[PDB]
């Protein structure tokens, strides 16, 4: 269950819980792709 693109979490990179190309933003971890 790594952190998608609209999964709540916090900016913490150092144990990004998020899928391997999205970033935690305070609030939700952020699809980071533009």
């Amino acid at each position: 269950a790594c952190g998608i693109l609209h999964d709540n979490c916090v900016y913490v990179p150092a144990q990004n819980p998020c899928c391997r190309g999205l970033q935690c933003r305070y609030g939700k971890c952020l699809v980071q792709v533009s």
